[PDB]
């Protein structure tokens, strides 16, 4: 599998994102943006926007 990093870990095809200190989240897409603002993460080559929602 994948190793999230020395803690976590994810399923092929899958992404880890260290949206805490301790914590590792699974989300898609290998180069994807891990939203950090709240807890959320986007399609690599989109960015986190006001609206909520990403955006490209």
């Amino acid at each position: 599998d994948v190793q999230c990093g020395g803690g976590f870990s994810c399923h092929d095809g899958e992404t880890c994102c260290p949206t805490s200190q301790t914590t590792w989240g699974c989300c898609p897409s290998p180069k994807a943006v891990c939203c950090d603002d709240m807890q959320h993460c986007c399609p690599a080559g989109y960015k986190c926007g006001p609206g909520g929602t990403c955006i490209s």
